[PDB]
């Protein structure tokens, strides 16, 4: 019985937990301004596709945070026997609550976000139509799975069960991007950057399993306020400066992305 | 505790709120049936996509308000403090639940039928790929962000902050219509419909978050009743006049946007 | 009602537990043979095809696993006039008002049809009109069923709910049988759509049969059976009838790749 506002104001009150959250507003939203600065000087409809799709990344991050930070998105969930994180109470309002204050919201932010990302990169890197379904189809898989093992508490097992799926997807991501795309970005004319971008995002994508196994949601060496620091620190590079490094190069390079849509 | 049976008995034994919903359901069906009678000389692939993007919307239209009607997509809300619909009761049952009776079924209607609508305005008017893609996807972050804010009971300031993130969304795609749209008609040579339904189109579009402010969403001096045929009499003009126009317009010019 | 309440519901009752787990272990099995099955694949508007084949036991898996583990489920009392009014089931030790309701099958379908329908539409050689078309009435025929069997205000919206779905069911079987046959000759593959023809109109028809009869509808069917008329059609459609879409797409990449 939890009501939304008082999740917001256990948000606020808690400075790891807010600022991990109305950090990556701010910047989602310095990011944006700043992109939409970048860019307004293209003129070619494919070059202008791998822009929005790319600014669309920190429009969802800015929309989704403050899904999160106004409570709309965290619920308090009793994580099942043997869970690590069992056992866990919160104070919500003014009363003992047993639980844990489980941040789904984030699902939705990658849920929505790295297909955009992977949009980006796979026209970076002149990937075919087949290319970009199977990574944008299993990511998003990979997506709605890691937020059904977070949301479910019915059994320890079955949430280890959905997280296995999940990193399964994830491998179909990676061997688009380290495999296939790294190939046919030599064909695009574009094999530095997309390779340079290959790399940021392979290392940072990964930290993301590691944090959920490690965090709350898993073994919970890692508090609630941490493991969403953890996660904000992630979003910054996955994102942001990821965001930034990609449009910095189509920005210079107009030309070598430029053709049919 | 409320069940979604009371609130489909709320919307009866309520005047202006079971019309407003009731109406739209009867006007989408008659809509959809004369649509498809207007529709039915099409055979040019490209005129046919438009034709059944532009029927999806009252389609759309009749699922999500029978959403509305029968309680499956209603809420009861408590607006946070400030909140000039705080403080709000509503007779539910055989009680008076603290509370504002929230129709966020609408936003389901304004997410699954503007991006068909904007299909269809795209296609009409030759827009690039591109641009459909700008014009979608920020259209359906709109409607989504403007969910979020009426979902929020947490703090008034955030409600106002989504209603923010909505209204630049809305911008955007507000600029595909008057800006790039209307320019790339002319190479379509459908100009001169584009301007009537760009026109008509802009003029509605900003009512919806006008009605936002002004009813009991926003600083509420209209209530719940009134904010609800303020948005039906607008669904009926952005989604069943328009069409109308829209099809009248393509089953009588099919070969121009042949494709 | 509590999730692993549901979940021990599940669990603990053979009918229930065999028409979930099983799904949940041939999904995870077909996956494998799939895409062991297209692994030679060369083309890419055939290789389109496979994973979005591939794609409908992904879906299934995951969405099995959702109902298996009590996310997707709910206990619903159904309204006065239904059949199942009057219902209880024993949930937390103790009676409860209500049926045990599988919205998460709604997920199911609405994920995994779109993704039977475009490798369908593709290999039918379909132009980008009537896939849409075909998508956009099955989504909508997916989310009105689902909205069906969540009504409880009312036994007469669900019905006729289930009537709008209905109404979106034809326009789409319209397509499928018909349109995409005929668009199938020019792409030199009739015969794949001539000879599950039969196979097509048979589980197909086969969803909005089960839910009249079962628990959310009529009610002749209980909800062990309402679940197992529902997963023995899921295990023709998602797997048998994947498999045989692969085994033909495999003997005839070339002509599919055009
Ligand atoms: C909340 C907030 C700011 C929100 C800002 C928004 C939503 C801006 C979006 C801009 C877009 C999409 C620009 C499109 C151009 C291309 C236009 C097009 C292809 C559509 O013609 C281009 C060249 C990429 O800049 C701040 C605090
Ligand atoms: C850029 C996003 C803008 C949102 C900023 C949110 C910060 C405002 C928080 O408000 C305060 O919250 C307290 C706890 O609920 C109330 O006691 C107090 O009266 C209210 O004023
Ligand atoms: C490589 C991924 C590693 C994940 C391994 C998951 C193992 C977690 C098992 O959980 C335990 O299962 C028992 C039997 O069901 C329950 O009795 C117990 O309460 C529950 O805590
Ligand atoms: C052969 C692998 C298939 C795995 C299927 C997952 C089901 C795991 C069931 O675990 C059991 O759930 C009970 C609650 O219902 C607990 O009380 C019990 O302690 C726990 O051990
Ligand atoms: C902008 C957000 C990004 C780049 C998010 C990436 C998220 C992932 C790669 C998440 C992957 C996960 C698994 C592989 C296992 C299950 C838990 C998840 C969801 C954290
Ligand atoms: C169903 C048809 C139409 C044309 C719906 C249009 C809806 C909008 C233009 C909604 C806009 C909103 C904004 C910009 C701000 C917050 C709240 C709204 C969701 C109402
Ligand atoms: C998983 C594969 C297939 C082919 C699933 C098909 C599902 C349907 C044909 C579902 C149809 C329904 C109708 C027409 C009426 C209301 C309820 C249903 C959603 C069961």
């Amino acid at each position: 019985e939890v009501t939304q506002r008082e999740l917001f104001e256990f948000v606020l009150n808690d400075p790891l937990l807010a600022s991990s959250l109305y950090i990556n507003i701010a910047l989602a939203g310095l990011s944006i301004l700043l992109f939409v600065f970048m860019t307004r000087g293209l003129d070619d409809p494919r070059a202008k596709l791998i822009a929005v799709s790319t600014i669309l990344v920190p429009v969802v991050s800015i929309a989704s945070y403050t899904g999160l930070a106004s409570g709309l998105t965290i619920s308090v969930l009793e994580m099942p026997a043997g869970h690590f994180a069992e056992g866990s109470s919160v104070m919500l309002g003014g009363e003992e609550v047993d639980g844990v204050v489980t941040m789904w919201g984030r699902y939705l932010t990658w849920a929505l976000s790295t297909p955009m990302i992977l949009l980006a990169l796979g026209l970076l890197a002149g990937s075919n139509a087949t290319k970009l379904f199977t990574a944008i189809t299993f990511d998003i898989a990979m997506c709605v799975t890691g937020l059904a093992a977070a949301l479910t508490t019915s059994s320890h097992l079955m949430r280890w069960f959905w997280y296995a799926i999940s990193c399964a997807c994830f491998i179909v991501v990676l061997y688009i991007l380290l495999v296939e795309w790294a190939q046919d970005a030599k064909a695009a004319g574009t094999a530095d950057i997309f390779s340079t971008l290959k790399l940021l995002t392979v290392v940072m994508w990964l930290g993301y399993p590691i944090v959920w196994a490690l965090g709350v949601e898993g073994v919970a060496v890692l508090p609630v306020g941490y493991t969403s620091w953890a996660y904000s620190a992630l979003d910054i590079v996955a994102k942001y400066i990821f965001a930034f490094l990609l449009l910095n190069y189509l920005t210079s390079n107009e030309g070598v992305v430029s053709g049919s849509i």
